[PDB]
């Protein structure tokens, strides 16, 4: 599974994030705005969210990597992520084990990615993260961001994690105050 | 005129020379002649204690972070690494001029990166310095373990007219450290 292509996906203003998961608590797929992406890896749910199974609820998020030194945007339909160096600047969001990487191309603004550390990723709530690749694809464009930049959040059913019962577990709105991100 | 960063790295030597005005008129890198675009105040760069002709501090030491400096060839080669525990730091220089930094860095390949994202260590009269920086950095991240390297006696030379030389004390150097490979 360290042999798989994981890739950050960035977790941004007006993009919506659904998670199917399946009745083994797996997650069969991630829809970016719809693009599908499907997990090279059998992939468990609690690798990104613990929740309570009794009461429906999200408890936490897992697993929340951190990428300094870069800002992202939504442009058209994708994610556009741009180099700043500036280390006040953040951008945060899940890593994912892509089964076919060519479905990456829909998602994002550029085709150009380069491999990260994983070492360079502040990861937040880390749970059972051994799986993840020494290294973590980000697609960022080639064009450096040199303006200002500001601190945005995300909105309030940005993510929706759906189980295979078609009932959705709830995410509190304080809880999403973690994906706060740089921007234009 | 948009200033260019200068990683100062171990085995590359860097030279200032310094006119009776104690401005700076060139600085050469590995031997390759920059020329300042605008007048250049000595201090800009270092404070020299005139009674014992020593170097008291490195003024505007620029730190990028996210990068490793490493010596390829005879040049000077840095790379993105994203890591914030990663850094370089240096001089900021003002050339545009394409011919004499193709000379001393490893890559044609530069980017603009915004003052704002440097820290500047001992910052002194530093509103001359354009509001982007050209950085020349690789096109290829580095992703391998990196550590933390200082610069040695007889890397940066300090040259006035006159053929006299400054000294600089050992411990002074060790505001130039960056991360290698």
């Amino acid at each position: 599974s360290q042999q798989v292509e994981w890739v950050f996906i960035p977790v941004i203003k007006d993009v919506t994030y659904e998670f199917k998961v399946d009745n083994n608590d797996n997650i069969t797929e991630l829809y970016v705005n719809g693009n599908k992406l499907g997990p090279a890896s059998s992939l468990e749910m609690d690798f990104y969210f613990d929740v309570d199974v009794s009461n429906n609820q999200v408890r936490k998020f897992n697993n929340v990597f951190v990428l300094f030194g870069v800002i992202a945007t939504k442009d058209s339909n994708k994610i556009k992520m741009q180099l700043t160096l500036n280390p006040c600047d953040f951008v945060r969001g899940f890593v994912f084990p892509s089964q076919d990487p060519s479905q990456l191309n829909n998602i994002f603004a550029s085709n150009n990615k380069v491999s990260v550390s994983e070492k360079a990723f502040a990861i937040l709530n880390r749970k059972k993260e051994g799986a993840v690749s020494s290294t973590i694809n980000v697609y960022i464009t080639q064009n450096t961001y040199t303006g200002n930049t500001k601190i945005e959040k995300i909105q309030q059913n940005t993510i929706i994690i759906e189980k295979n019962t078609g009932i959705v577990f709830k995410i509190p709105n304080d809880m999403l105050n973690i994906f706060r991100y740089s921007t234009t």
